[PDB]
């Protein structure tokens, strides 16, 4: 049922968001991404600015979920879904949600930290429109 599938959600969202505070260090993030990943999930949330973007690129990056240009690893992605409690169906439905927001997100000003966080922000609504944001921060 819908609170499951919010549990595999939250599982994947703590461990993507663990090494923010070096994230934060290694990229002299400012203190509003933290607030913003506290926040993540919750409905009517606006995220601050591009540096969540900033902040999403390097846990991505942390966790190898990046290829070279910056661009979500496919498989990587849905082996990182699986390994926190997402099935193979699942895992592949999210792979789809974030691929599917990046195709809709024309990146015009060459800023993949602006273009991550608006990756973030359809995949949030998708996730959102699914039920399966969880009620609980990162
Ligand atoms: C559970 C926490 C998920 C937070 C949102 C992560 C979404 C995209 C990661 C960024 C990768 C896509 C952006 C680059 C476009 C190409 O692929």
């Amino acid at each position: 049922g819908s609170m499951a599938s919010q549990d595999v959600i939250k599982n994947l969202s703590m461990n993507f968001a663990k090494p923010l505070e070096d994230c934060k260090k290694e990229m002299d993030l400012p203190d509003s991404v933290t607030t913003d990943f506290y926040n993540f999930w919750k409905e009517g949330y606006e995220f601050t600015n591009r540096q969540t973007g900033c902040a999403i690129l390097c846990l991505s990056s942390k966790l190898e979920l990046l290829d070279q240009e910056l661009k979500l690893h496919h498989g990587k992605a849905q082996e990182f879904a699986k390994k926190h409690g997402a099935d193979d169906a699942m895992a592949k439905q999210l792979v789809d949600l974030i691929h599917g927001c990046a195709q809709s997100t024309p990146d015009v000003a060459d800023d993949p930290c602006m273009k991550t966080l608006n990756v973030a922000k359809c995949f949030k609504a998708k996730i959102h429109e699914l039920n399966w944001a969880p009620s609980m921060e990162l």
